[PDB]
């Protein structure tokens, strides 16, 4: 079968600390003897603009609290960047795992570990969509908890949740501090883009569904990637770029994209009761290397 | 959206078991490690007598390797579908623990490992006809299947076949096989699957929470004419129906519009959608709902 699956989060679960600022609780992430939080932590007033200037010159270290497990940390400094603040600790983390920091394009797959009071409490996979959104399940608290990759015997971090659209969609920045999307740190309504469907993943999935013999779908007929891309721009589906990614597939298979790219074209009216891999529509959630890990061992 | 409780506890746990040329996972809690039976056979690939392959067994052929440290092997007793293997060494990360049996419809966390290394993590439930909805391939045998609750792991299941439907079939820690299938390489079929009633339930109150609500009407249909509803057109019975009347006390809908609302959506969507979900869906439980969107268990 298929199923999204979140890499697992031993290594990043050692790293998760609770912030403490006066009046305000959420997660920061311990990495060497730097914690890393959302800068928001130390703003006293959020219902009306804030100026984080100010906010920063008011900043007491002693107002800091800072709880790995059951340890306090002692903080030594503070300072600001872009949407985040990075908190010196007098302690290292003795449990730091071998790491880099990597900023999401669109489209790309990653993982995030929902924390609440400093603590883990759930895991999964998603995807940084074109709006650079993500489909997350956070409720208060949930701030600073991570987002990761595990590549390469190395914990790449990703994405630190920051705040909840007016739609109900996620958003967070990167441990640079630059916010997805250009979205801001205040508490006022914000308006995403409309979503694109990620065509190169719902390719994967056809692929998928041919590979697990499910192919009534599956015609003769081919659609030239360059007629699908115009027809992309107008019903909400990203275009269709890296078809040489989709050897791998197109080799075990025996079939090409452009027959999956007119399939795309009739599925999007609906799967007619018919269902695909055992979804009733369209999934644009499992990348390629998703496909060609969980059905071959091949990364 | 569907989530697992996080792995760390568990991972500590995952070693790699080799017999022979036959490699596998094993769990190690304790100075015990736990793996599936097979991994003694010869031949999996015509019928096993378990009761010859144990006798035959040589402890030497063992090896098993958590990180970089091998562990000695003192004894190994044959329970059921399972293996418990005696070793010099004690687990020093070993959870709070217990073993648990999985009932009908309840979700668990799977850690998906090969080699002896976690791979991946996701949720599932264990479905009507003792069948799961997983995702795996050779090597994955023994990868544990666990809940995190009350300040301690609860081990429930074992990983061990698939079937020729792509469904996947594992034991109890106390080597029950789920469905009472067998650890043979024969074509067995599962009874047909039924869709979980109190998880469709859960989640049209989901819907429901976050103002999704095109497909609720007004009419009621009583749990007994909905259970007869049922039994024919392959849903399980209304039952439990006590924590749901938290969520209709909250909600104001009481379970009985949810029930016809069911019986009305399971013909299509007509082209909507609901939380994204274009069919009905019960891969969330009731506690599974409340947790997410109240934080409470
Ligand atoms: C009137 O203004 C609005 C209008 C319409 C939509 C709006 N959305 C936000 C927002 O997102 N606000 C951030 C903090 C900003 C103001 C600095 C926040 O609330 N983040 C949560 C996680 C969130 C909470 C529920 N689900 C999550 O993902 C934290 O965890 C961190 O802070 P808190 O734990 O709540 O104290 C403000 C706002
Ligand atoms: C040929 O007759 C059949 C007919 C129809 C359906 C059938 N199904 C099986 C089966 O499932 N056989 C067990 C071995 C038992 C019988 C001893 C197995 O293959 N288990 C996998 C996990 C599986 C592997 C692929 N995806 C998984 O989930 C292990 O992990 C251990 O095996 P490996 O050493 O890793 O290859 C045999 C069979």
């Amino acid at each position: 079968g298929l199923r999204k699956m979140a890499q697992p989060s031993g290594f990043v679960e050692k790293c998760v600390v609770r912030v403490c600022y006066g009046n305000t609780v959420l997660n920061g992430l311990w990495l060497g003897d730097i914690v890393y939080c959302p800068r928001h932590v130390i703003a006293s007033n959020t219902t009306s603009a804030i100026d984080y200037d100010h906010e920063y010159s008011i900043m007491r270290l002693h107002n800091f609290s800072i709880i790995s497990g059951t340890a306090f940390l002692g903080v030594v400094g503070a300072t600001m960047h872009g949407v985040t603040l990075k908190i010196k600790v007098s302690q290292t983390n003795m449990h730091t795992p071998r790491h880099s920091f990597r900023t999401l394009k669109s489209g790309e797959g990653f993982n995030i570990l929902a924390c609440y009071d400093g603590c883990a409490q759930g895991v999964f996979g998603v995807n940084m969509r074109t709006n650079w959104t993500i489909r997350g399940s956070f409720i208060n608290g949930a701030c600073g908890s991570p987002g990761y990759n595990l590549k390469n015997g190395e914990v790449e971090f990703v994405y630190m949740h920051q705040i909840e659209l007016g739609s109900g969609s996620h958003v967070g920045s990167s441990f640079d501090g630059v916010m997805y999307g250009g979205f801001e740190d205040q508490p006022n309504l914000q308006v995403e883009s409309a979503n694109q469907m990620l065509t190169v993943n719902v390719v994967a999935f056809l692929y998928a569904a041919i590979l697990n013999g499910c192919t009534w779908w599956l015609k003769g007929e081919k659609l030239f990637v360059e007629h699908y891309n115009e027809w992309a721009q107008a019903n909400g589906f990203t275009a269709m770029n890296g078809e040489d990614a989709f050897s791998i597939l197109a080799a075990k298979t025996g079939v090409c994209v452009e027959r999956l790219l007119h399939a795309i074209q009739v599925l999007n009216n609906g799967f007619g009761g018919k269902q695909i891999l055992g979804y009733s529509s369209l999934n644009d959630e499992f990348s390629i290397n998703e496909v060609v890990k969980q059905m071959f061992g091949v990364n």
